[PDB]
């Protein structure tokens, strides 16, 4: 997609200077106030009712004026709403305000975490201390019941309670200062425990996550041990099999994602999955902005969505807002879902009653509305690839495999399975199995279930890093196994490349390797050592190959047992490699001129180090597993 999907549109539900909010005066009266932006959205379902909250930003749209929360609700998917103001501010100033709301759903319930200031006119990170501000949270119970045929549905918004006096004073020897959720909708664990992914702010301004979680309903919090790097903020979270993911707002970078596995204790990058996928714009050194990240699941199969202006336009215009899916290994771009080139921002997604919403802004001379999209095109879109997943793993699943002698064997293993260039193949396309990524071919030819590569300047370019703004196949820098068959055909000039990763900036440098010579001998290359030769292929013969990177340390594989210098180690340093791409034959502009003779077909890989049983299995299984 490249715009708003067809079959998809929206409605300007908080409009600027336009729509007024019931504003409750000091002394009870309600007055309808005209709202200079709305900003902040977080759309959620509760028990039916469609909840819409945001900033109500009376005055102006800086982030430190006249602000509360602000509630829309609708029992008729969208088609009409009720408007409330659900959280008012201590009005204390001109500036007194309510902020940043962070939403956890849990039965009837909304649980709403705002920042709380009296007077103060900067930014609350830059704060001399915290005593303007205030942690409120309140609770908000929604009641259904039925009229004249009509389904009606009031919500009773709590007295807002201070969590202050649960602000340790010192974060493992760093005095804090302030702290608000992360904004946007947040979730409830496994074990029905509260939630929140929190920003925190200490005296020095300074700026890190956290995760504040409940295990008795908001009536009591605890702050969680682990946490990330300073300069992640706005945080969203998601439960996903077991662990956490906490995937962060990172201003001039990308986007650090932790995984939790014993509920925040302790935190762990995720690197082998989704950590530094996403970043705030295309040179990755522009502000970052905010994302929703929610648990979908979509045709039966557990996914996970993903909102963030590509923000082309730099600084703080956040255009381009596009929604992913992945299922932690595959991650799918669904397109744009905002309209032209225009200004975007803070977002929200929700998955109800099966169709597809999102909530999210729109600026213009900074003035901010949401907009409210159905987004029933992105959605068979998307419930489209999940089939494609859901059947093409299915399929792998249920396969037999010979009896290793020691009616099947061992499993043809989908668990890590990433990408998959089986048959479909175009033009200059070998097509992704899971339809993520692409490879861009060059002098192929078809054969059941791969590409011969036949000329001056042709292999495939599976792109990893080489994707641009958004690093899809990232986690290959940590670990990665990549597989393919080979036949080869006519015997090298001196050397010729196959099956291996390329790496970044200057020259032409690799990870790890497996090139070929004109003795008929295998050249493992690890890393800049020298590619020593060994073993004996055969013109023409089906050869498996396997290479697998975990740990810095390296194996090539060609049928089951590995290579000379199994063991090796392909970058030095504490420092994760830049990994171009991946390379199938010999494909190249800059320099030397590659002419592989080689068919190259079902060339898997997983975000792992498959193991001994594993790589056993997959070498003797290679017809069993292509596509017609």
């Amino acid at each position: 997609a490249a715009s708003l999907a067809p079959g998809s549109s929206r409605v300007e539900l908080f409009k600027r200077k336009n729509s007024t909010v019931p504003f409750e005066e000091s002394n009870g009266t309600i007055r309808e106030r005209v709202v200079h932006s709305f900003r902040i959205p977080t759309i959620v379902n509760v028990d039916g009712v469609m909840v819409a909250i945001a900033d109500a930003r009376y005055e102006t749209s800086f982030d430190n004026s006249f602000i509360e929360t602000a509630v829309k609700y609708s029992v008729d998917d969208g088609a009409t709403w009720n408007t409330q103001i659900a959280i008012k501010n201590s009005r204390a100033s001109s500036v007194s305000r309510v902020v940043d709301p962070t939403v956890i759903v849990k039965g009837n319930k909304l649980y709403i975490l705002v920042g709380s200031f009296n007077k103060t006119r900067n930014y609350w990170t830059q704060h001399r201390d915290g005593s303007d501000w205030e942690p409120l949270l309140v609770v908000g119970e929604v009641t259904k019941s039925a009229a004249n045929g009509k389904t009606t549905a009031t919500i009773s918004w709590g007295k807002p309670v201070s969590l202050k006096p649960l602000f340790p004073a010192e974060f493992d020897g760093i005095l804090t200062k302030e702290f608000v959720g992360g904004v946007g909708a947040a979730i409830v664990a496994s074990n029905g425990n509260l939630v929140y992914p929190v920003q925190i702010a200490d005296m020095g301004g300074r700026v890190f996550t956290k995760i504040m979680y409940s295990e008795d309903d908001g009536n009591t919090w605890k702050f969680a041990e682990g946490r990330s790097k300073f300069g992640c903020s706005e945080p969203a979270v998601l439960e996903w099999e077991g662990k956490l993911i906490i995937n962060n707002r990172v201003d001039y970078n990308r986007r650090l994602v932790y995984e939790s596995s014993d509920m925040g204790k302790t935190w762990v990058e995720a690197l082998g999955t989704l950590s530094h996928v996403w970043t705030n714009s295309p040179t990755s050194n522009q502000p970052d902005c905010q994302s929703s990240f929610v648990a979908v699941t979509i045709e039966g199969k557990r996914v996970m969505l993903f909102t963030h202006p590509l923000n082309l336009k730099g600084r703080w215009m956040r255009d381009r807002l596009h929604l992913w899916m992945t299922d932690n290994q595959r991650i799918f771009d669904v397109g744009q879902i905002s309209i032209g080139d225009e200004n975007s921002g803070y977002s929200s997604v929700l998955y109800k009653d099966d169709k597809l919403y999102s909530l999210h802004e729109i600026n213009t001379n900074d003035v901010y509305s949401l907009v409210f999209v159905r987004l029933i095109g992105e959605l068979q879109l998307m419930k489209s690839v999940v089939r494609t997943w859901k059947e093409e793993d299915n399929h792998l699943a249920s396969i037999c495999t010979p009896v290793v002698p020691a009616a099947c064997g061992a499993a043809v293993p989908t668990a890590g399975l990433v990408g998959f260039l089986s048959h479909s193949a175009n033009g200059s396309v070998w097509e992704d199995v899971y339809r993520c990524v692409d490879a861009n071919v060059a002098n192929a030819e078809r054969v059941p279930n791969g590409l011969k590569f036949n000329g001056v300047g042709g292999g495939a370019v599976w792109p990893v890093a080489r994707q641009g703004q958004t690093r899809r196949y990232q986690f290959a820098n940590y670990r990665f196994t990549l597989v393919a068959t080979v036949t080869i055909d006519e015997l090298p000039k001196g050397t010729s490349p196959l099956l291996g990763a390329g790496l970044e900036g200057p020259g032409d440098a690799k990870l790890l390797g497996l090139s070929y010579d004109k003795n008929r001998q295998w050249r493992p290359l690890y890393g800049a050592a020298p590619a020593s030769p060994t073993g004996s292929w055969e013109l023409h013969k089906k050869y498996h190959v396997v290479l697998t990177m975990a740990d810095r340390q390296g194996s090539v594989y060609v049928d089951g047992q590995p290579l000379a210098g199994s063991g090796n180690t392909v970058v030095r340093g504490a420092t994760l490699p830049d990994i171009s791409h991946f390379y199938i034959g010999g494909p190249r502009s800059k320099g030397a001129p590659t002419d592989s003779r080689v068919t190259v077909t079902n060339v898997v890989l997983y975000n792992r180090r498959l193991n001994s049983s594993e790589i056993r299995t997959l070498f003797l299984s290679q017809d069993m597993i292509g596509t017609d």
